[PDB]
């Protein structure tokens, strides 16, 4: 039998250890390896990579969710490093706590333009 | 504090129901939910996302990694349902095992464009 142990999403990114730095020296997530082309972070349970890609429309449209156990928490920890006017795409930033089918949740707009969404989980 | 529990990726693709087919009919995951424009699909306990998406090029340069315990026999049980002439890509096809930076692992490229490796994880 093969068992399937756990997912990886990547992020893409046009400038990768710009986007690395975001993750590590403003979220709190530790690098696991990582150059110019491709990167790996992590925090808790969970990894993430990030590979490069010349296309900045491929980043701008690039996504993956994170489940958390309290997306109101982490919600208030970020909002003291990272703009909440999600409206303004000059830079990162994140929207309010909202609810989705999934449950309560909030994404981040990353400096290379991913979204990643931070929802509850149990 | 708060935990991160788990991450999904985000596959992207021009045709949603097509590409679940796929991932459900051939690989054998199961549908968890889905429409034209978002889809989660999961085998055992890990899932993946699937979001419309209008760009080709975006969905030719998404990526996921999935650790599984042994990828070899993995591909031996895709190997009578999934092409292996991954350089054809009128359709999706699979690469070889062996060993990679990320580990032993093997890929699938899908009907939408995905990459997804499948590594040994433990
Ligand atoms: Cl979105
Ligand atoms: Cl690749
Ligand atoms: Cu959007
Ligand atoms: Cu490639």
């Amino acid at each position: 039998m093969v068992k399937f142990l756990g997912a990886v999403p990547v992020l893409t990114a046009v400038d990768v250890p710009a986007n690395v730095s975001f993750w590590v020296d403003t979220l709190g997530f530790e690098k696991d390896f990582g150059d110019r082309d491709f990167a790996g972070v992590r925090r808790g349970d969970i990894r993430l990579h990030i590979s490069r890609t010349e296309h900045q429309i491929v980043a701008d449209n690039t996504s993956a969710w994170i489940e958390v156990t309290d997306p109101d928490a982490l919600h208030e920890e970020w909002a003291r490093a990272v703009s909440t006017d999600y409206a303004d795409t000059s830079g990162p930033a994140m929207t309010p706590v909202g609810e989705s089918p999934a449950g309560r949740e909030f994404a981040v707009r990353d400096p290379a333009g991913n979204c990643v969404h931070f929802t509850a989980g149990e």
